[PDB]
């Protein structure tokens, strides 16, 4: 017989013969460094967790066909272990498409391009490359035990992400590849369960889950599979371009409290730490660099007071009614026109009751067991004993806490270095822009020759002609004979741009330089990888003797990225490599700049982050590692207005921010810093003042 092992029931998951309430959250690894899990494992211990949940990313694993990456924040097996030291349990959420607001949904961008792929679906090259990661991941998992009925932390693995709405949408081949999915995942032989999320058809033995704000009514596809929440979301994703977006805490907890009490046995915050996306292969499409979620943890690993405190104490009351909910099931009494208990009455006599009043307007007293209780609207209070209420999901008694950034060191010396314009690896007509980069730069330029006859009505009645560039988008830089003649950018809804105005134009050949660049790549949606960036067209010439010129039919040339990408300036060798403007001819609100300084790392213990308001748009590094994306220059768009905790919540209900810039401060992380001599790289592309950039200290208080 097994020393350990993990099954399951129509009441729970059961760990080595016990059935238990599992309360779970999210923390991606490398979302965070290695110096910061052990903290933030802790931080999650303290805040009434049972297990960590996290995705593992194959293109951070894979960045190039059968060569790997499992160093550093991309350690998943270290990570893994220290969740293990902490006592707590892993979902491992391998997918591999994992969506998760990440580059590509999870896949290495070389995937696409393999001959006959096609993602998501019953195809064999997909299939091929697919069964061979998760297998990878799981034996490397079995390889340690790390799976639970070894004695190891993993007690269960999602294969997929959401893939019930593909199949929706695509038929049959979808419902071929679910089956597929799942018998191929299960014949791993974890030891373990699976589950698949938003999979009404998931076939046994694997559990289908719920994800949302809301799952209190989701049942699984069996009455003999434990009811699960995969993804309770604890607020929503930044895009760049948009506002800072909360959702409260007493909303929080009476969704949590409203699928406990409806049986449910597993829940996971979405976020739990949501972190940072380091780098240039984290964030998907139009993501902001922060990654903060309003998670119970936030960017910086700081406490979220009072969401941590708030959501710690629910724990705590699930915890006490906890050996009464694995021994019964929820029977429900109503106690008003909105108003019910619901309670857990073991053959023993362990009893909890949940009262709860789904009013999200009116507080309503009820009497349960001849004693009164008053419920605020949209509220839950528990009962561990039956008896007396420990906690309403609306009555918080944790301070709440704001955030601190307070300028650390002052200024810093800075030099800069010029990106050039170039100027017309050819063809005759347009490329798409991953097809032509493979995503090794955001940055791609679409080059051409125009050529103007000297008998041009324009030229003989001093007007302009007329330029339309139409583009997949993500941003677009018109350059036309060296000059910057405009930008357009897109939002993550519609990335798509068109600019157009009347540009200058001479006899003969002229020069037509364009600047496409992506913002990291589509995660979600049926074919998303099947979208374009860059630039399409059409592309049309007006106001000539001939009347529109086409000028998609032509040749065009192609430059895949920067120089400064090509001479690693981000770099202390790079960097170091070639000479930089100093003193009063510093690059000042000029695109397409480089910039470099040295600081001390400022003392103490207190998180880090770079002050980039006074610049617009590009990457950051710091010695050699990248930081992230920024673009203060992209301020928030949407609907900032007061919100109430009551009611059904969605992620534009407490949106903060507005009218602001996007995201002004960027992480740093301490774990990247020496004493002394650190490299701090900015690649401009829009245009800044470097003198006003800075290091804060972040504290909540
Ligand atoms: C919790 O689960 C129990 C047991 O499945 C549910 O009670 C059963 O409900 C089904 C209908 O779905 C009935 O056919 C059974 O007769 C019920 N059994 C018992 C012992 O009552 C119950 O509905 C669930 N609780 C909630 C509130 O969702
Ligand atoms: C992709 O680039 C190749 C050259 O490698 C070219 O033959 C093809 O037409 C391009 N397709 C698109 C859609 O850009
Ligand atoms: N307010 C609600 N309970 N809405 C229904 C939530 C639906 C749930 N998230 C699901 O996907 O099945
Ligand atoms: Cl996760
Ligand atoms: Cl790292
Ligand atoms: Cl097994
Ligand atoms: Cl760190």
């Amino acid at each position: 017989e097994a020393e350990f092992s993990v099954s399951y029931d129509d009441r729970a998951i059961i760990i080595n013969g016990k059935r238990k309430i599992l309360i779970s959250g999210s923390i991606h690894y490398p979302r965070s460094t290695p110096q910061m899990w052990p903290d933030l494992i802790q931080k999650a211990k303290d805040g009434g967790l049972d297990v960590i949940e996290t995705y593992v990313f194959w293109n951070g694993h894979e960045p190039s066909p059968g060569k790997y990456n499992f160093e550093g924040r991309y350690d998943l097996v270290r990570f893994i272990k220290m969740v293990q030291r902490a006592g707590l349990y892993v979902n491992l959420r391998i997918g591999p498409y994992v969506c998760a607001e990440w580059n590509f949904g999870g896949f290495p961008v070389w995937l696409k391009y393999v001959p006959g792929m096609e993602f998501r679906t019953n195809n064999q090259p997909f299939k091929v490359a697919m069964q061979g990661f998760v297998q990878k991941i799981v034996n490397m998992m079995k390889s340690e035990n790390l799976f639970e009925s070894q004695g190891g932390p993993i007690i269960m693995a999602q294969i997929e992400n959401e893939y019930g709405p593909v199949e929706w949408e695509i038929g049959a081949p979808g419902k071929a590849y679910t089956k597929w999915a799942a018998q191929m995942a299960v014949g791993l032989k974890t030891g373990v369960p699976w589950i698949m999320c938003k999979q009404e058809d998931a076939p046994d033995p694997v559990i289908d889950t719920c994800n949302g704000f809301y799952c209190e009514g989701f049942r699984p596809n069996k009455p003999y599979k434990p009811k699960m929440w995969t993804e309770v979301w604890t607020g929503w994703y930044t895009k760049f371009g948009g506002p800072i977006p909360q959702r409260p805490a007493e909303d929080i907890a009476f969704s949590v409290a409203r699928f406990v009490q409806n049986n449910g046995s597993f829940f996971n915050y979405y976020m739990y730490h949501g972190g940072t996306n380091f780098g240039r292969t984290s964030s998907g499409l139009f993501i902001a660099t922060s990654y903060d979620y309003d998670a119970p943890l936030d960017e910086y690993g700081l406490l979220n007071e009072p969401k941590y405190g708030h959501l710690r104490d629910l724990h705590k009351a699930i915890k006490l009614s906890e050996p009464a909910l694995v021994s019964s099931y929820a029977a429900v009494t109503s106690l008003g026109s909105n108003q019910e208990a619901h309670v857990y009455r073991s053959k023993s006599g362990a009893c909890a009751a949940f009262l709860s009043n789904y009013d999200s307007r009116y507080s309503v007293k009820v009497t349960f067991q001849n004693r009164p209780y008053n419920l605020p609207p949209w509220s839950i209070s528990i009962l561990p004993d039956c008896k007396t209420a420990v906690y309403n999901t609306a009555q918080v008694n944790s301070q709440s806490s704001s955030i601190k950034m307070t300028p650390a060191g002052g200024g810093l010396s800075w030099q800069s270095y010029n990106e050039e314009t170039p100027t017309a690896l050819t063809a005759n007509g347009l490329w798409e822009q991953k097809n032509v980069t493979r995503d090794s730069s955001d940055y791609l330029w679409y080059m051409t020759n125009v050529n103007i006859a000297s008998n041009e009505g324009f030229l003989k009645n001093g007007k302009d002609p007329y330029l339309t560039v139409m583009s997949a988008g993500h941003v677009l830089h018109v350059f036309v004979n060296g000059k910057l003649s405009g930008t357009v950018y897109g939002t993550l809804d519609n990335p798509k741009l068109t600019y157009s105005g009347n540009v200058k134009l001479r006899a003969g050949i002229n020069k037509i330089s364009l600047l496409s660049v992506s913002v990291g790549l589509p995660n979600v949606g049926v074919h998303y990888d099947t979208w374009n960036a860059g630039v399409l067209g059409p592309v049309t010439l007006s106001g000539l003797n001939e009347g529109s010129r086409n000028l998609a039919k032509q040749k065009w040339s192609y430059k895949v990225g920067l120089k400064g990408e090509s001479l690693s300036l981000h770099s202390l060798s790079g960097s170091s490599s070639v000479e930089w403007v100093r003193g009063s001819l510093m690059a000042q609100k000029q695109p397409l700049t480089w910039y470099k300084a040295t600081f001390n790392a400022p003392g103490g213990n207190d998180p880090l982050a770079l002050d980039m308001a006074s610049m617009g748009k590009g990457q950051i590094w710091i010695n050699g590692e990248g930081v992230g994306r920024h673009w203060p220059g992209y301020i928030a768009q949407g609907d900032c207005s007061k919100c109430s905790y009551a009611g059904t919540f969605n992620e534009k209900k407490c949106q903060t921010n507005c009218g602001q810039p996007s995201q002004r401060w960027y992480h740093v992380p301490r774990s990247w810093l020496k004493p002394s001599g650190n490299l701090l790289v900015v690649f401009e592309e829009w245009g800044g003042n470097p003198t006003g950039i800075s290091l804060v200290r972040r504290s909540r208080s």
